[PDB]
């Protein structure tokens, strides 16, 4: 049977699926690791063990324990993200979805989800693999990690919580690929990870981490990069974080010990209730238990690696989208609601730079200020609000992408670089908000092929576009095709900086992707902030 | 007879010289101090004696000692600005220009000319009084005063060489002025005082200076401001660059009185050889001996003055010319020359970066290069070349104006603010150089109205129309006509901050004068060095 598959850790039992008039196979909610619950709670992860019989793989798994989000309920735009299954801790598994008939050596493809390291799930509808793999012929899978506390707590020195796990349940999701999805169908050396944010530095640290540089080909990253500001933590910081989350729970703290026991006794609740607590800054864009630079998963700082070309050379394919920066305006600035326009004063605005920038002197507060201000006009709350929003884009995703690709480019073996810029027709978020962070994913799962959703027939291209791009550069390592009447997206070269933007409109070339910003970003303000 | 008058001073004659097919009086050549030679080098100015009998005042009067420009021998652009008389140090003169027949109580406007302190003549071909006089029916005079080491090496402390003399100089001219002009028909109670870049700067210290202040009504400034970098330097740099003096032509350094006694033997060209070695920076748009902050002449430093309105309340009218930069450049920063189109290296570009901020760290001079570099085509040699052209115009012109008229807005009775970008049909300067520092005086004194100098009738209809504003403003405060069909100068305002364009193109009111730049001059650059 086309639903039975026979891998290295047991027989599983998937279902098939209707897809656009069609249907494939999917293996939902398969483990590749022990659950780590009690005393393994903040461990490293540990290979399932084998099981005999057959595992039932016909319904999504839980979602990891996590902060839900509740600043608009009943609403779709929000929620949409949230968890869609049971929490819990429990929720080490992969799902496969897998064209029908059953390939016998096609390209795979790894799907990492973002949501700050604090939050996200495999099981997202916008993250359904089938209309990607039947579509492409590929392959799809998904995995799941552990966030928050229970995948980023850092206590350095510690073997109970040594940070980054996490990170290490992806890598083993990745080493059950490798070593399994050749019995769906799929070829293991020609294995693509992608993912968005949090996804998209995550993808980057498996680039960069010698452990995890084996398990697969190339790489795709959707508004996310390894050094990106928010993405990492030194140890002390990590362990300051991980000792004011115990003072926020009354626990003994007078040894590593203690304090990791007393964290395994809570409930989760308890510890997500007061996460939010141990951030050393009132900031936008910055989360509590994130991967940690400990000498280990990164050998050495992030900076170092990429200056010496210490990672894994290939081919990449990565991009960001115009208004990167909405969201976390959104949620916390002042100033901006849901329901208005959000037109911003230059009080608001100075109060939006000091939480964009929450590691800076009030020289480096001034200098951001300065660039981002049309001093012709400098009480124009739409300027106000649009020059927030690039400031908060460009300073977490767009310039630390652009470090990341030209650093990236001097070695490795090709670069395809993308601006995303087409607001969706059915949005539900306001207009202020632009092309905002994580819309761009539905296009690249092809959510617009489905007539009831209520995209236009140019989205459907756009989509069908992108899926191709995407899924011929996980084949090829270019999302070319050999021969084509499409002009074609150009190799991105430290020389001439090539990029292509992604919309309804007819494809255009452009040139050094926010360049006057991001040498202000990637150069200037740090140079200003270690003087002074 | 018209050419006779009798001043408390003594009696002048004069002479009539012809203008526009008409003719007027000029008494040229008459002494408002005594002659500073001697022991009275480096002194404040003494009152002249009054004479008997009749002072010859024909013929123009001796230039004061200064370097003269010899970088382009025989190039009518430069020596149109060198002495076109003998050198002496007995050069304390002023030239009156007087309508015919002599008018009772009419507007007087006395100029003070340029040269950054170290160089200039009121007897320039430019600077001929009979056209304005003529056509205005006002009193012209220019005055003279001691430049470079002459009239302003500076020992703090001591009353020989205290510093400052050149601008009591001015003073004492416009003291005479106030006493004597009553005779030539003059209303002393309606002075204007008027320069161009040293001589603007230093009509804005006769407006600080409480000793200057009762002598005049009110006041022009064209590209200079008291409170330029280039204008003025401390008691302890004015005491270093003398004593460097001194080390330079072998003094005895051990007492003001050596080094004071060594400097007056010496014949006034010694001095002037090697005047240009004791800047403490390799620099442009720097001269050795300016003004002083000495607390007598200025009692405190410039900005606390213009901070707390301790400076005279009047009406200004006040401006800049589009390329300010370009003279400075030509003469020192490498990539520049005469008979190219001095397309810049990105090399010469950071060259140039260095010799415009002499006093900036490497922060400071890479947040300059950030400001006006287009990094989206940073190798474009002409793009290079203009934002030098305005670094240089915005540090040391533009922006210290902006400041200046910012500050003395809000105490003031009255300000009018000019942009002069017209390029001059026959300027024997090079395309590159745009509309060069000093270019904006040639239209002030009428000289297109000369049918002989090869201006356009574009031309000669600016230049009227220039003279009339200053004239009219010089009169009563206002440069527009109480009745007219022209389109109003608009009053410059802390709200709105309007100004006007003057060029052949009919006139336009702008706003902001370059805010974006000078805001990054005036705010964030001084912050940026004093921090680090
Ligand atoms: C594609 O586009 C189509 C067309 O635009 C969309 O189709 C429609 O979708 C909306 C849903 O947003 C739907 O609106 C509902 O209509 C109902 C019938 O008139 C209303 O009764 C209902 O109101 C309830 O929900 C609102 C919140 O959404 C509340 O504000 C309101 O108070 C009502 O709440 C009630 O709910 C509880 C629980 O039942 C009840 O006990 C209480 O009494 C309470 O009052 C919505 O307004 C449209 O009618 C649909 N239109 C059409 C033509 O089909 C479709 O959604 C789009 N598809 C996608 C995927 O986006
Ligand atoms: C990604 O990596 C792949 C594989 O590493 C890479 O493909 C390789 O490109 C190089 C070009 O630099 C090829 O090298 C050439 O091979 C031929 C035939 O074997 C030689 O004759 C060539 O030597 C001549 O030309 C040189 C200039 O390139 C001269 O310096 C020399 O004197 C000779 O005249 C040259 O060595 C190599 O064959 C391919 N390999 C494969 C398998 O295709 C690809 O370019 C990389 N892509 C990116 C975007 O980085
Ligand atoms: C496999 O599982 C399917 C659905 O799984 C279910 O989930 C658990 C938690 C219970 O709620 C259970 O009642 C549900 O069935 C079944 O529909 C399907 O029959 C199962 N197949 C086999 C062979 O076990
Ligand atoms: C969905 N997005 C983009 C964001 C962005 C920032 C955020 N910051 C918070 C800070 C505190 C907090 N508490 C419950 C204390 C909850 C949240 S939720 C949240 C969601
Ligand atoms: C006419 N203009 C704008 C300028 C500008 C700057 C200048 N700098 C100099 C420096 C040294 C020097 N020496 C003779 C040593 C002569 C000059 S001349 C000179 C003339």
């Amino acid at each position: 049977s086309e639903l039975l598959v026979n891998t290295k850790s047991g027989k599983v039992m998937g279902t098939r699926v209707p897809v656009l008039s069609s249907h494939i196979s999917a293996f939902l909610g398969i483990p590749f690791a022990e659950p780590p619950v009690g005393n393994m709670r903040f461990r490293r992860p540990e290979p399932k063990k084998p099981w005999s019989g057959v595992w039932n793989a016909s319904t999504y798994p839980n979602n990891c324990q996590q902060y839900v989000d509740e600043q608009f309920p009943g609403f779709s735009g929000s929620e949409m993200w949230n968890p869609n299954r049971e929490m819990s801790e429990d929720c080490l598994y992969l799902n496969i979805w897998v064209p029908s008939p059953r390939p016998k050596s096609t390209t795979v493809m790894v799907w990492i989800y973002g949501g700050g390291f604090y939050s996200g799930s495999s099981t997202l509808d916008v993250y359904n693999g089938k209309y990607l793999a039947y579509t492409e012929e590929v392959v799809l899978v998904s995995l799941s990690y552990r966030v928050g506390a229970f995948g980023f707590l850092a206590l350095h020195g510690s073997q109970e919580a040594p940070g980054n796990v996490g990170l290490l349940d992806q890598r083993m999701a990745l080493q059950w690929v490798h070593d399994n999805i050749q019995f769906f169908g799929g070829d293991p050396k020609t294995v693509t990870i992608f993912g968005e944010s949090a996804g998209g530095a995550s993808v980057g640290m498996h680039i960069l981490s010698p452990g995890s540089r084996d398990l697969f080909r190339r790489a795709i990253l959707q508004s996310g990069s390894p050094n990106c500001p928010w993405a990492s933590v030194s140890v002390a910081e990590g362990r300051r974080r991980a000792v004011e989350l115990g003072r926020n729970l009354n626990c003994n703290l007078n040894s590593d010990e203690e304090l990791i026991h007393c964290l395994r006794e809570k409930k989760p609740q308890e510890l997500i209730d007061v996460e939010w607590n141990v951030l050393p800054f009132d900031s936008i864009f910055r989360f509590s238990f994130v991967p940690v630079i400990d000498g280990e998963f990164f050998p050495t700082s992030l900076e170092s690696m990429l200056n010496s070309g210490n990672f894994k050379k290939t081919q990449i394919l990565l991009g960001v989208n115009k208004d990167e920066g909405s969201f976390f305006l959104l949620y916390g600035a002042p100033g901006f609601s849901k329901d208005s326009e959000s037109k911003i004063s230059r009080e608001d605005f100075m109060s939006g730079v000091k939480l964009s920038v929450p590691h800076a002197n009030d020289l480096g507060l001034d200098a951001v200020t300065l660039q981002y201000t049309d001093w012709m006009d400098d009480n124009n709350g739409i300027k106000n609000r649009d020059g927030l929003d690039d400031i908060v884009g460009d300073h977490n995703v767009i310039c630390p992408l652009m470090h990341f690709v030209n650093k990236y480019t001097k070695f490795g073996n090709g670069t395809y670089l993308y601006f995303f810029n087409h607001r969706a027709s059915n949005l539900v978020w306001p207009e202020w908000m632009g092309v905002i962070h994580g819309y761009e994913i539905e296009f690249v799962f092809g959510l617009p092929l489905v007539k009831e959703l209520n995209y236009t027939a140019e989205e459907e291209a756009l989509s069908r576009r992108i899926m191709h791009y995407w899924a011929t550069f996980a084949k090829t390592g270019n999302p070319n095709e050999p021969h084509s009447q499409e002009s074609k997206w150009p190799l991105f070269t430290t020389k001439e900086q090539k990029f292509i933007d992604l919309n309804t409109e007819p494809m255009k070339v452009h040139q050094r992707l926010r360049v006057q910003m991001c040498v202000f970003w990637n150069q200037f303000l740090p140079k200003l902030l270690n003087a002074t």
